[PDB]
């Protein structure tokens, strides 16, 4: 696409949408997740794009030309990104971040500190700990046998029954070139994450400065998850969230007009 780049990020070449946008800040950072890259967020550019300075970095051996790598987990990814901002000369920065994309969102805001990040979005991110059939999945991804039939349990989950063209393309052909280095990676970074921070809540509430997030999910769907949404946003005055209601685990495709509004009100909130 016609914002994609490549720079020597240390020793790595990266990938990184940057729209270049001449615009008062803040620069609106999208984080992937694990094992795919920049085109999980092509519609949510097309709705920021006029408006704000969007950069989508790709982590290592993600992008349009997957590759193995050596091994890293979310502190890189953290490092990597603050890096490819640096060279970019971007100051303050929104973060926005798709599922497990989410551990290098909270670190971000850790050592970015609340001046650089003053505000992060995080969207359809499991707030609990994992569940014995995502535990499972994890255990698959890790497995160098039955690591795809990890990601086909996954695919089933984040479709949840729907016949999502959008998000089947992203899943089945825009994932497809993503390999076991991986998938067997994501799953122990994740099951790594859970293990030493808990849970995406116990690390928000854990933060040296506390400062706005607003969880943005569409899943899961019952109503026992909406409540330990409630529970954290009473609980912490600066956690905040919204249902979506969308079909699938990919808001940023399927809801990206949603996705949208609520990065715009928080860009505007540290406006001002
Ligand atoms: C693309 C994506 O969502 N990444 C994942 C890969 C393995 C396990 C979980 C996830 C996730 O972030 O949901
Ligand atoms: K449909
Ligand atoms: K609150
Ligand atoms: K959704």
């Amino acid at each position: 696409d016609t914002y994609l780049h490549e720079t020597l990020v240390f020793d790595n070449k990266l990938s990184y949408i940057d729209n270049q946008r001449d615009t008062d800040g803040p620069a609106i950072l999208l984080l992937p997740g694990w094992c795919h890259d920049h085109r999980v967020y092509k519609y949510l550019i097309q709705e920021l794009d006029a408006d704000f300075r969007v950069i989508v970095p790709n982590w290592r051996g993600h992008g349009l030309s997957p590759s193995e790598v050596p091994d890293f987990g979310y502190q890189e990814q953290v490092k990597d990104a603050l890096e490819i901002l640096d060279q970019l000369g971007v100051e303050t920065f929104l973060p926005v971040s798709h599922s497990h994309g989410g551990w290098v969102l909270v670190e971000l805001l850790e050592q970015a500190g609340p001046e650089r990040a003053p505000r992060g979005i995080i969207m359809d991110w499991l707030m609990w700990a994992p569940k014995p059939d995502f535990a499972k999945s994890l255990t698959l991804l890790k497995d160098p046998e039955r690591w795809r039939e990890g990601t086909h349990g996954l695919f089933d989950v984040w479709l949840d029954g729907h016949d999502e063209k959008r998000v089947r393309h992203h899943l089945l052909e825009e994932m497809a070139d993503y390999g076991y280095d991986c998938w067997g990676r994501s799953g122990r970074v994740i099951e790594d994450a859970y293990g030493r921070n808990g849970s995406p809540m116990q690390m928000m509430a854990n933060l040296t400065k506390t400062r706005p997030i607003r969880h943005i999910f569409s899943q899961p769907t019952e109503p026992e998850y909406e409540k330990i949404n409630s529970d954290f946003a009473e609980q912490h005055p600066w956690f905040s969230y919204a249902k979506l209601g969308g079909p699938t685990a990919f808001p940023a495709i399927d809801v990206p007009d949603r996705a949208a509004v609520h990065i715009r009100e928080f860009a505007t909130a540290i406006r001002q």
